[PDB]
């Protein structure tokens, strides 16, 4: 069944710690076998619910949080908080939670008046363990001011859906896709984040990102990477549509990964390259709008190169191979060295087909003994 948090003591006066109250309603709904815990408009302050892994509010199978809409319902940490909080709203560790989520609300990590690494949303089973959370759903949710991550769906979630949401002004990445499977990010916006807008890491595969926008972030707009550990490379991922622009680093970074498809996206005004492939295999850059990047350095619009990790976790030398770059409209900025460029670092088997390279110190520059062009 469904409930109203104020029916459990929750005031929402921007001062009173409404944690236990809210959590009660969640428990009630959990007991009833499911349900939508509601919170009317207003500001609900919450304190840490113990240790970092306990977060603030906890969700269990069949429970969802709903508010008066973004900007209307706001769950804000209490001025003065000071401890690592791995998820202001989360699912239990080691507990395979299914059927839960939230919609139409704003989580404010309130980092200006607090200390400790606070992440907005966190869910998952066991990092490095067998099992996962399932069928999660976040909709029209805003996560801002966290000192850490904005949205942190963690290892491992299956069939996750984050749509029409906004992460901004957080300490790290706006949205993280840490080991997600058969999931979807759709029509989301990450901006003003201290690092990446979108960070796809730790073995994520069969994942689709449709119409997402990342701009004004501290590092790259969207990044797909292996991760600090020698885990499986994220793979078979689709980035369809959207725009990644005016970010400090690249628009899109693909580091140590494979079977990635970037298409129909608008990539501009980024500090470094628009799209940078860093030691990835079978990546496809199709029909994208890559223009006016390299705002902070003399780099190419599209950069292809290999990643040496022979001295890192893997001891492997990631060679970028089989990169298909087709039907793109590449246009440079004053500082754009090339439209497309390979580093002579072993990168091979690049396929340049039907590209409109314009306004750059030079269109194409290939090195691999097998890299080819077909009409340009
Ligand atoms: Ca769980
Ligand atoms: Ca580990
Ligand atoms: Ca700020």
């Amino acid at each position: 069944m469904d409930y109203n948090v104020k029916d459990f003591g929750a005031l929402g006066d921007g001062v009173s710690d409404d944690r236990a109250s809210i959590q009660a309603a969640i428990d009630a709904a959990y007991a009833a076998g499911g349900g939508t815990v509601y919170l009317p408009a207003g500001e609900y302050r919450v304190s840490a619910a113990g240790e970092p892994g306990d977060g603030c509010l906890m969700l269990k199978d069949g429970v969802y949080l709903a508010g008066a809409g973004m900007g209307e319902t706001v769950i804000k940490l209490i001025d003065g908080s000071d401890q690592k909080i791995t998820g202001m709203v989360r699912s239990a560790y080691g507990e395979e939670t299914s059927n839960f989520g939230m919609r139409d609300l704003t989580l404010d990590g309130n980092r200006d008046n607090t200390s400790g690494k606070v992440d907005g949303w966190f869910n998952g089973y066991i990092p490095g363990g067998d099992g996962a959370d399932r069928d999660v759903t976040i909709e029209r949710v805003e996560v801002r001011e966290m000192s850490g991550y904005g949205f942190d769906p963690h290892e491992q979630t299956i069939n996750l859906t984050i749509r029409d949401s906004v992460a901004h002004d957080n300490g790290l990445d706006g949205f993280v896709a840490d080991y997600l499977v058969d999931s979807v990010f759709e029509n989301n916006v990450a901006y003003a984040n201290d690092r990446h807008g979108f960070n796809v890491v730790t073995s994520t595969h069969d994942f689709v990102m449709t119409n997402n926008v990342a701009y004004g972030n501290g590092s790259s707009g969207l990044v797909v990477q292996r991760g600090l550990e020698d885990l499986a490379l994220p793979s078979n991922i689709l980035i369809d549509g959207g725009a990644y622009y005016d970010n400090a680093r690249e628009g899109v970074l693909l580091k140590m990964t494979s079977d990635i498809t970037l298409q129909n996206a608008d990539i501009h005004g980024n500090g470094s390259s628009g799209v940078r492939v860093y030691g990835a295999q079978d990546v496809q850059i199709l029909d994208n709008q890559i223009h006016d990047n390299a705002q902070a350095a003399a780099v190419p619009e599209v950069l292809l190169q290999s990643f040496d990790d022979t001295a890192g976790a893997s001891g492997t030398y990631y060679t970028t191979l089989n990169t298909r770059i087709e039907g793109n409209t590449i246009s440079g900025s004053a500082n754009s060295t090339y439209g497309i460029q390979e580093r002579n670092d072993g990168t091979d088997y690049s396929s340049l087909i039907d590209n409109d390279i314009a306004g750059v110190q030079q269109p194409i520059q290939l090195y691999g003994p097998h890299s080819t062009v077909s009409g340009e």
